[PDB]
DNA sequence: GCTCTACGGATGC
DNA sequence: GCATCCGTAGA
């Protein structure tokens, strides 16, 4: 039955207890932490328990301990040896910020395993998966602690029998679905690299952000002061009822949604909702970036510097990653203030002292997962002879040279392109391109036609999830969409859009985990002696930053070339597509200020 | 009848 | 009285 031996309370039992964990080919590994502080080893991290088989746990205490953490960490760090944890970024943080351990090794997690098998469910508690996969553990959840009585060593070893359980349920379950291999080589490497770069944080100067700070409160005070001038009273530039008052019952064209449509027919007619747009947009920069990030920012003593730390999602629709303390994904890209000023909340996020920014995005990443998907042979030859499809769709919708395109009408290309692959109608695309209903229709069917292999993949990607209920990326993760056969037309439409846009968004989000995986691998390869993260103590690069298909990674001026290249090579070979997989890689004192470095 | 993500402020029942 | 909702930013 459920059983709790202590193995930190003999030498011998201890040691017996090494040797054959070293053997065993997976194991289910839980922290105990008595959290009287919210990153101590003895003070805040207790414990450590370890399960196999047969409802056996074996408790490591923490206290009294250097030969009980030097074993542990010999055979914790590459004794098989698969490590299943139940949230494996949060347990592999904890380790690295109180005992400096490091999990090197394979590791699985019931989190990610549950996610894989249906992602569009909810992120199950553990006892949420007894009660469902493994229910003759249920009794078993009388242990977990409570609210009031955690008794973390019980609660240790409750947790990792429940999790060895759970994750041989998943295990099978992840084998019929064909998603076993993807999850052990690709998913969970994913989630350590995403682990590691949540304690890298990210460099971020408050000199910096404290200057764009004060000119951007200097430029909404100006901006309250023409919009109440451009009005007549002082009323509310953060209320929707005092927007639409003084907008739309003067002289305007139509609650009455005072959105970014002020773009339209109003911009280029009154400049008070231009005023009101700049407002909005500094104020968003204002309370979504800075306030945030100055409240969210921590000083690195030893890189003597400050630094936000970021908190990894991972649990999403179609395979990507998101992030959530201070959103650091959304931070704006840089905008004039005429007073010309540069907003660049990214200028404020900086290497360490004599450092450098490095970062790899991956070229027009879709299009090259959806011409091979779809193997259109068109955007196959016409991508692979190093050609920019979206320069040429700005083009060709401008009538411009290619080459004289500016990098905002490359951005509403992209975006015309991305829509129409992933269903979008005449109506938005008109709206969108600025041409009439039968215009973006006739649009929209010249793209099917010309890109013959895109259409044909449209269709059979939804009649496949008909036919099967699900959808599937390059590289196996199914996704479900039962609303794909519903007889109503609105949820109809919107899960065949969601199918084609997750068979190659996920697949993106694939190769772009892989490229991550890859490059993690050939750096640690080349720089063996370099920290692991900024947490963990410089030689090459560090990944502070995902951005869907880019890696940020703060690299050494001297290792700078070095890390380009290895990055380059591997995220242009994480995949053998029918496509190249061109990556464009960039250097700089500050995410803000990047020029390219062709190589 | 583009998808995905989070998140501040405001509606909004 | 809080709970979502939505518009907003990235991608
Ligand atoms: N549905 C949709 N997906 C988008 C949109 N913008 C970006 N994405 C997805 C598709 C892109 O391939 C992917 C990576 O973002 P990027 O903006 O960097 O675009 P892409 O890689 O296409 O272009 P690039 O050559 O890097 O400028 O993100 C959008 O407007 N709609
Ligand atoms: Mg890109």
């Amino acid at each position: 039955t459920f059983s709790i031996i202590d193995v930190a309370s003999d030498r011998r039992l201890f040691n017996t207890f090494i040797k054959e964990w070293k053997t065993k080919e997976r194991y289910s590994l839980a922290l105990a932490c008595e959290k009287r502080e919210h990153d101590s080893d003895g003070l805040v991290l207790i414990g450590l328990s370890v399960c196999w088989g047969a409802r056996d746990s074996y408790y490591i205490s923490l206290q009294q301990v250097s030969e009980r953490l030097g074993q542990v960490r010999s055979c914790l760090s590459r004794p098989g040896g698969v490590v299943v944890t139940y949230d494996i970024i949060q347990v592999y943080k904890t380790l690295v910020l109180s005992c400096g351990i490091s999990l090197a090794g394979n590791c699985e997690d019931p989190k990610v395993a549950c996610w894989l098998l249906d992602p569009g469910s909810e992120e199950r508690t553990l006892p949420n998966m007894v009660t469902v996969y493994c229910p003759e553990e249920l009794p078993l959840l009388d242990g977990l602690g409570s609210a009031h009585a955690h008794c973390p060593r019980v609660r240790a070893a409750t947790k990792s029998v429940l999790v060895h359980a759970v994750m041989n349920h998943l295990t099978g379950l992840l084998e019929k679905d064909s998603m076993l291999d993807l999850f052990r080589s690709i998913e969970m490497p994913s989630q350590v690299c995403l682990a590691l770069l949540e304690l890298n944080g990210v460099g971020f100067s408050v000199e910096e952000c404290e200057r764009q700070k004060h000119v951007m409160q200097a430029k909404l005070t100006a901006l309250e002061s023409q919009a109440y001038n451009l009005a007549g009273h002082s009323f509310s530039l953060t209320s929707i009822d005092d927007i639409a008052q003084v907008l739309f019952l003067e002289l305007h064209l139509p609650q009455f949604s005072t959105t970014k449509d002020i773009l339209e027919k109003l911009r280029p007619l009154h400049p008070l909702p231009g005023v009101i747009l700049e407002w909005r947009r500094i104020t968003n920069a204002l309370t979504k970036v800075v306030f945030p990030l100055q409240r969210e920012k921590q000083y690195h003593p030893t890189l003597a510097m400050d630094r936000i730390y970021p908190i990894a999602q991972t649990h999403t629709a179609t395979g990507r990653v998101s992030f959530t303390e201070p959103n650091i994904q959304n931070v704006p890209k840089d905008f004039e203030i005429c007073m010309a000023f540069s907003v660049s909340m990214r200028h404020a996020f900086v290497p360490f002292s004599g450092g450098m920014i490095l970062a790899a995005d991956y070229s027009q990443l879709e299009l090259r997962v959806l011409a091979h998907l779809s193997k259109d042979q068109r955007l196959l030859q016409v991508l692979n002879g190093g050609a920019d499809v979206f320069r040429c769709i700005a083009a060709e919708w401008k009538g411009v040279d290619p080459e004289t395109v500016n990098d905002s009408l490359r951005q509403q290309a992209k975006q015309i392109c991305y829509g129409i692959i992933y269903g979008m109608g005449a109506k938005s695309l008109g709206e969108q391109m600025g041409v009439e209903e039968n215009d973006a229709a006739c649009y929209i069917e010249s793209f099917k036609a010309r890109y013959k292999g895109i259409n044909a993949f449209l269709k059979e990607t939804v009649k496949n999830c008909i036919k099967n209920g699900y959808v599937q990326t390059l590289m196996g993760r199914r996704r479900y969409l039962p609303g794909i056969s519903n007889t109503n037309t609105h949820i109809k439409a919107h899960a065949e859009r969601q199918a084609v846009n997750t068979t190659v968004q996920g697949s993106a989000a694939d190769i772009v985990k892989l490229a991550t995986v890859n490059i993690q691998k050939r750096l640690r390869k080349t720089y063996p002696t370099a920290p692991l993260s900024h947490q963990h103590t410089l030689r090459g690069a560090f990944f502070v930053l995902q951005l869907h298909d880019e890696l940020i990674y703060e690299t050494r001026e001297e290792d700078l070339i070095q890390v380009a290249q290895i990055v380059k090579r591997e995220m242009e070979s994480a995949v053998k597509l029918y496509v190249k997989l061109k990556a464009k890689v960039k250097v700089g004192p500050s995410w803000g200020n990047l020029q390219d470095l062709d190589l």
